[PDB]
């Protein structure tokens, strides 16, 4: 890419769904977290959690696209098990059963989310970043890899 | 069809008429209940019924076609063994001796009822769907099948 990347934490390859793992170290500036898969045929819905601890009370950026009403992709956090207000993208960057690419960058005061490698969407950091130490993956979808690489 | 459909609940195969048996789980917003079978060469009534148990006291839709005064068909609901108000679409879609495809989709605020792939009535819910999980069928008619599907 136009960034040179190098690892921050070993690939999780084939990571079976529902899947949930560590973020080594915690989210820190400049990491890159991509997901390569595949949305599922008759996919309704899926989503990519990134959270504080395993119970998903503490969610600070939860990524959620919906094959709903035409296809678009809720954005939230959850705190104390509580949802904020939605930021909804009304379109739909992934295809029912076609692979994808869909990769987060942490940024000082926002995440960018790229889908097959285009700007998709942006969204502030509403919680501290670097308390989250999970990610938590699920719905329509399988996946090939995760990988995790900072600049 | 228009739409890919995947069974919720196993068919019926050939059941025997009168035929009693469950709705798994009872009726859901989405399901499609489809009877496959073929009108009585000498057909007077027949009858399904989407009811609350064995009992036949509460039953949410009863749907039964009537070879009588030109062919009508009356749709009603029995709440504690009192039938209500009947609903009587005045045209037969059923042909004695010939098969027929009989549909029951289940929306929010109505089921709509298709015959041999045509819309035929709608049938607006008087009580909630939820409670019904037993089908009941008797009369003038054999089935090949009756399946359970959703979008
Ligand atoms: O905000 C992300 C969550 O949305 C939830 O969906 C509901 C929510 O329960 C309620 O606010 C309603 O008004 O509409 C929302 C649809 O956005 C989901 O149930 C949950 O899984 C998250 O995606
Ligand atoms: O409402 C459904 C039931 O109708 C019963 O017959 C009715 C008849 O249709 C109506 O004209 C009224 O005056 O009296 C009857 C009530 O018993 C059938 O006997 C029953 O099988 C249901 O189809």
């Amino acid at each position: 890419g136009s960034m040179a990347l190098f690892s921050a934490q070993s690939p999780y390859i084939n990571p079976i769904i529902p899947f949930t793992g560590p973020i080594q170290g915690g989210l820190q500036e400049g990491l890159q977290v991509t997901l390569q898969g595949t949305t599922k045929s008759f996919a309704q819905r899926f989503v990519v959690n990134f959270q504080n601890s395993f119970n998903g009370n503490d969610i600070a950026f939860h990524f959620n696209p919906r094959f709903e009403e035409g296809g678009y992709v809720v954005c939230n956090t959850k705190q104390n098990g509580q949802w904020g207000p939605e930021e909804r993208k009304m379109q739909m960057p992934f295809q029912k059963g076609m692979p994808f690419e869909l990769c987060f960058l942490v940024q000082r005061s926002e995440f960018k989310v790229m889908v097959n490698k285009k700007f998709f969407v942006q969204y502030q950091h509403r919680v501290p970043y670097h308390l989250v130490d999970t990610i938590a993956v699920s719905g329509c979808l399988k996946l090939s890899f995760i990988t995790f690489q900072t600049q």
